[PDB]
RNA sequence: GGAC
């Protein structure tokens, strides 16, 4: 029915906040910091959980970390978890100072809200797997800034493997850089949402700021 | 070049 995929459209449209709030200059100030965590990680100063490593794709876990995908033994709803208190590496002063302290300005999030900042750095043709980010872990809403190049958030695809093959999105969200993408009800709990290797062509590097539940599972 |  045409009525049945405009009502889902609507529903994911709903949840979705996102408006340029970077300048260049503040996004090159910012990716030059993003740069020296590559190379901070590269250095072995980071404790062993704060980087997670794939092909085209690392994972920079700071305040908190999740385990995902194939770390998980049985992998399936509710069977992600956080790390040990203390082990992942502190957010950064620059985070804090640079990131959070214009959403928290600008009224994107209450202050106090953000405790997990991780850092998603793609090389070209990366990609990430259809995905709800787990309920039982994290609060909404969720608040991401891209960097390095302008993409493409998809939701409700469906991925297919050697070679990746991904189905039509239900909606592509564009995302430039220096915008921030926020998620919410319907966008964030009831429906998946991906990047594809299509949609990366250039290096991509966005900070994804959270808040944890209480109850929050840990190792 | 793999979070459902
Ligand atoms: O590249 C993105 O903005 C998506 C990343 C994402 O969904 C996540 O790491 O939870
Ligand atoms: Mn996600």
């Amino acid at each position: 029915q045409q009525l049945q995929k405009e009502e889902e459209a609507r529903k994911v449209k709903s949840g979705i906040r996102q408006m340029r709030l970077f300048s260049q200059d503040e996004c090159a100030k910012i990716e030059a910091r993003i740069d020296e965590v590559v190379s901070r990680a590269e250095k072995g100063l980071y404790n062993e959980h704060t980087v997670d490593r794939a092909p085209l794709r690392n994972k920079y876990f700071f305040g908190e970390g999740y385990t995902y995908g194939a770390q998980l033994q049985k992998r399936g709803p509710g069977q992600e978890r956080l790390y040990p208190p203390g082990d992942v590496d502190e957010i950064p002063e620059w985070v804090h100072q640079l990131v959070i302290q214009k959403l928290v300005e600008h009224r994107v999030i209450p202050e106090g809200f953000v405790n997990s900042a991780v850092i998603n750095d793609y090389q070209p043709g990366g990609c990430i797997v259809s995905h709800v980010d787990p309920i039982h872990i994290f609060e909404r809403p969720i608040v991401s800034v891209s960097f390095f190049s302008d993409s493409a958030l998809c939701f409700g695809c469906k991925f297919q493997f050697k070679p990746i093959r991904v189905s039509e999105p239900v909606l592509s969200l564009p995302v430039r850089r220096g915008s921030v993408t926020v998620l919410s009800g319907y966008a964030a709990d009831e429906i998946t949402h991906c990047i594809r290797p299509q949609d990366i062509k250039e290096r991509r590097a966005v900070i994804i700021l959270r808040k944890t539940r209480l109850d929050a599972p840990r190792l």
